[PDB]
Formats: C-alpha cells, sequence, structure tokens
C-alpha cells in the first residue's frame, strides 16, 4: 500500500541493518525532540513484590513516553540478570501446552504437537522445521477469537498466575492499581516474521491498558494513529523491554514490521548471557531453570523474538455481556 503507515512498514521490512535505514528508529535504551520523561509510581510496589518477578526494584526503573502519543509508556529492561530466561521458558514449554490454545491447532492435533519441548531437545543432539519453530502465536486466558474477532464466557483457561502476578506490578508501577489480567496473547517471531498494522479494539474495557513484554532479539515497532492513513512512529524494542498501551494510545494502529538479526553476528543480546541465579527467593513466582531447558531456550532466541501482551477485557465487574 501507499498509505503512511503501509509504506513505512513496507521500508522497515525490507531495511537494511547496519546502513542508514535505521537513522529515524527511536532506541530508548541510548531521538531527543520526541522522547520525554514518564513518572511511574514508585511506592506503589513493594522491593519485596518487585523481587518476586524477576524485576529489579521501581525506584531503578527508567521510564519514557512519546511527544504526540499521550499515555504509551516505554520501560527499558527492568529484569534482574538472568530472570528473563524464565518468562522465556514459560512461553515456550507452558504455556504452549494445551489447555491453552496456539497456532498449530489449526492443521494438527493434541497427538502431533504434545511433545513440542521434547522434540526439541532432540534437535539438541542433532547438531549441524521443527514445531517450536512453527509456532507463532498461543492465547492464555480468555482466547481470541481470530476469526470471529471476538472474546467469550466460554473460550478460556484460567490465566497464569506467575505470568499475572508479573502482570500485576508493572501496571501498578505505571499507576494502574485494581488490573486484572483477564487475557494474553503471546507471539513467537523468527527473523522474517513481521505483525501486520492492526489496532487491539475486541477487549470491551478501554480503560484498561495493554502490557507489552519482549523477549530476546531486537524488533523494530511501529506505533501509529486512530487510522491507518497517518504515519507511525519506529522505535527498537530490546530484549526485556516493556510498553504500556494507556490513555489516547490504546487504540492506536500499530506493528512489529521487523525482527532484527544480532548485530556483531549470530547469538544473543548481551544481557540475556547472565543466567538464572540458583539461589532463589523462598516466596517467588520464578522458578529454577534445569540445565536442558535453558539450552533449548538459548538456541532459539538466537534467531527468534518471544512476545507477551497482557490485558484485560471486562471491566472490574462488567460480567461478560
Ligand atoms: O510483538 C509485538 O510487540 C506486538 C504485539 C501486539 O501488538 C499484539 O499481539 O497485539
Ligand atoms: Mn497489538
Amino acid at each position: 500500500g501507499e498509505d503512511a503507515f503501509r509504506k513505512l512498514f513496507r521500508f522497515y521490512r525490507q531495511s537494511r541493518p547496519g546502513t542508514a535505514d535505521l537513522e529515524g528508529v527511536i532506541d530508548f535504551s541510548a531521538g531527543a525532540q520526541k522522547v520525554i520523561k514518564s513518572q511511574l509510581n514508585v511506592s506503589s510496589v513493594s522491593e519485596q513484590n518487585a523481587y518476586r518477578a524477576g524485576l529489579q526494584p521501581v525506584s531503578k526503573w527508567q521510564a519514557y513516553g512519546l511527544k504526540g502519543y499521550p499515555g504509551f509508556i516505554f520501560i527499558p529492561n527492568p529484569f534482574l540478570p538472568g530472570y528473563q530466561w524464565h518468562w522465556v521458558k514459560q512461553c515456550l514449554k507452558l504455556y504452549s501446552q494445551k489447555p491453552n490454545v496456539c497456532n498449530l491447532d489449526k492443521h494438527m492435533s493434541k497427538e502431533e504437537t504434545q511433545d513440542l519441548w521434547e522434540q526439541s531437545k532432540e534437535f539438541l543432539r542433532y547438531k549441524e522445521r521443527s514445531l517450536l519453530e512453527k509456532l507463532r502465536w498461543v492465547t492464555v486466558g480468555y482466547h481470541y477469537n481470530w476469526d470471529s474477532k471476538k472474546y467469550s464466557a466460554d473460550h478460556y483457561t484460567p490465566f497464569p498466575s506467575d505470568l499475572g502476578f508479573l502482570s500485576e506490578q508493572v501496571a501498578a508501577a505505571c499507576g494502574f492499581e485494581d488490573f486484572r489480567a483477564e487475557a494474553g496473547i503471546l507471539n513467537y517471531y523468527r527473523l522474517d516474521s513481521t505483525l501486520g498494522i492492526h489496532v487491539d479494539r475486541s477487549e470491551l474495557d478501554h480503560s484498561k491498558p495493554l502490557l507489552s513484554f519482549s523477549f530476546g532479539q531486537s524488533a523494530i515497532f511501529l506505533l501509529g494513529g486512530l487510522q491507518r492513513d497517518e504515519a507511525p512512529t519506529a522505535m527498537f524494542m530490546h530484549s526485556g523491554d516493556i510498553m504500556i498501551m494507556s490513555g489516547f494510545s490504546r487504540l492506536l494502529n500499530h506493528a512489529v514490521p521487523r525482527v532484527l538479526p544480532n548485530p556483531e553476528g549470530e547469538g544473543l543480546p548481551h544481557c540475556l548471557e547472565a543466567p538464572l541465579p540458583a539461589v532463589l527467593p523462598r516466596d517467588s513466582m520464578v522458578e529454577p531453570c534445569s540445565m536442558e531447558d535453558w539450552q533449548v531456550c538459548a538456541s532459539y532466541l538466537k534467531t527468534a523474538r518471544v512476545n507477551m501482551t497482557v490485558r484485560q477485557v471486562l471491566a472490574t465487574d462488567q460480567n461478560f455481556p
């Protein structure tokens, strides 16, 4: 298409890394015109409960916004060293299992899909195709119907309570105290994958914010207007980065035109080199990651991005209509 968004989506899909092509992409980790401050409520989440999600204390968090996009909040990586591996491990291993609908279910059964993890262990032994490599989305909580474009009181699997915990802290720190993680879409990217221009319009309550977690390889994110004519702003999303779309930003058109290969070759971003600590807190929502688990996760994220996206579908007591 020739309308501003599709033009730019096209440009960044076909962008060449390590050239002048990415000059206009904002990097929140490292421009100065558009990027602005954003206060987080620091006393909201305790130093102990941030510890339980694998997060730094909220006091340590950098948090930015954008000129022209009120309500858009961008953390950088808050996560403690190593703790990104638990969340990446859940998204591949636990969350994709059934119950809890993945994209492989349209043309396979519970027979074929049930040993996605064990198969990908077997790909470790075969040094020098797979189910994990075909996985593109998983839903949790209220399952989004891609065809109907609706949620339903019928189609739901209890939200993962550890992910619901991480969600609540991130929500509260951004000034969203009574946030209920009711619905989850997870997205899995190869280096050639893209997510098309869309608006996350089919939750019923548009007060409540949209949480967008990111892990592994970097991606470009286009955030645009209320209609697709308007040209978007490009920004990088790095491993561990978090994105709230709240207020005016909630119902904005956005996309991911590109996932990017590591600049220094193949291999992981530097932040993911640190492993999970052996000593984990007594009361934690994070669970020890085995040696084999880390190895599958590690080899996958060398050429993949995983995104988690946590939403509230119904107002605090808007029983399903
Ligand atoms: O992968 C991303 O960061 C985009 C996720 C998203 O917009 C969605 O799934 O609604
Ligand atoms: Mn979206």
